[PDB]
């Protein structure tokens, strides 16, 4: 089942707090992420199987390019869950086929170029909800939402 994570601003923009959650929801599962999500880690997120989702051909043996959607889900194999780690495009792309959404509200406004799909609400039951308020480590009050397509 594919699945989608992000950690959402003011706008849907896209707190250490984000990364325990982020690390524990993608742990030993594909991770599939755009061309410049990937240029921003650098190297292949730890203990995750990396593919990248770019129509021009790969730079990095370390990961897995793919050039569709469809060959980006054949990669993975028959794995339980597979996620999409961004970004815009990327999310965007996988929406339609996604069943799980893992959510960070962040109430923060930031400068931001690209935001997280305009999913409709109506489609996604909230299975999970965990708010958190600001504390000496995390500066905004954050929410972690996990809904099912419906
Ligand atoms: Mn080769
Ligand atoms: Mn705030
Ligand atoms: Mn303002
Ligand atoms: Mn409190």
């Amino acid at each position: 089942m594919i699945s989608l994570i992000a950690a959402l601003a003011v706008d849907r923009v896209i707190l250490p707090a984000d990364l325990a959650w982020f690390k524990r929801n993608t742990l030993n599962k594909p991770v599939i992420m755009g061309r410049h999500t990937w240029e921003s880690i650098g190297r292949p997120l730890p203990g995750r199987k990396n593919i990248i989702l770019s129509s021009q051909p790969g730079t990095d043996d370390r990961v897995t390019w793919v050039k569709s959607v469809d060959e980006a889900i054949a990669a993975c194999g028959d794995v339980p869950e597979i996620m999409v780690i961004g970004g815009g495009r990327v999310f965007e792309q996988f929406l339609p086929k996604a069943q799980k959404l893992y959510l960070t509200h962040i109430d923060a406004e930031v400068e931001g170029d690209t935001h997280f799909p305009d999913y409709e609400p109506d489609d996604w039951e909230s299975v999970f909800s965990e708010f958190h308020d600001a504390d000496a480590q995390n500066s905004h009050s954050y929410c972690f939402e996990i809904l099912e397509r419906r």
